[PDB]
């Protein structure tokens, strides 16, 4: 039908949108903290801390799948992120601090995402 190929346009447009989004959030981790997911080789017992992983290459993945089918759902995701590693991590660490300033400077750039989601449908 022509209505379900307008909605995977909407779609398609919200996944270029996005993509946009998770550069500008990438950038605000210059040192790659949560590039990757955390290595369950390396930190065996990340399972028992954090149910439910989340690094910024899953993301990649499942945004170039179109799997992201609004903005709340990528933000979820984003939030994992910072909230994962605020948990597993200690105050005084480096990962902790870094998932703070990537919340704290992630604030701005989701604030005008909402409004360009909002205002472009």
């Amino acid at each position: 039908s022509m209505e379900q190929v307008a909605m995977e346009l909407r779609l398609t447009e919200l996944t270029r949108l996005l993509r946009s989004v998770l550069d500008q959030l990438q950038d605000k981790d210059p040192a790659r903290i949560f590039a990757q997911p955390v290595s369950l080789k390396e930190v065996p017992d990340y399972l028992d801390h954090i149910k439910h992983p989340m690094d910024f290459a899953t993301m990649r993945k499942r945004l170039e799948a179109q799997g992201y089918k609004n903005l709340h759902e990528f933000e979820e995701d984003f939030d994992l992120i910072i909230d994962n590693c605020m948990k597993y991590n200690a105050r005084d660490t480096v990962f902790y601090r870094a998932a703070v300033r990537l919340r704290d400077q992630g604030g701005v750039v989701l604030r005008q995402a909402r409004r360009e989601v909002d205002s472009i449908g």
